[PDB]
């Protein structure tokens, strides 16, 4: 199990890699 700063998804949303998702522009 590992988690990163920010993971992009669909080139619009981000994830904590732990189970969190939120709209982002690019960490
Ligand atoms: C967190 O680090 C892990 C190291 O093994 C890696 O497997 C995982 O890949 C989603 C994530 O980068």
């Amino acid at each position: 199990q590992t988690c990163v700063s920010c993971v992009n998804f669909g080139n619009g949303f981000c994830g904590d890699n732990c189970g969190n998702s939120w709209a982002c522009s690019g960490c």
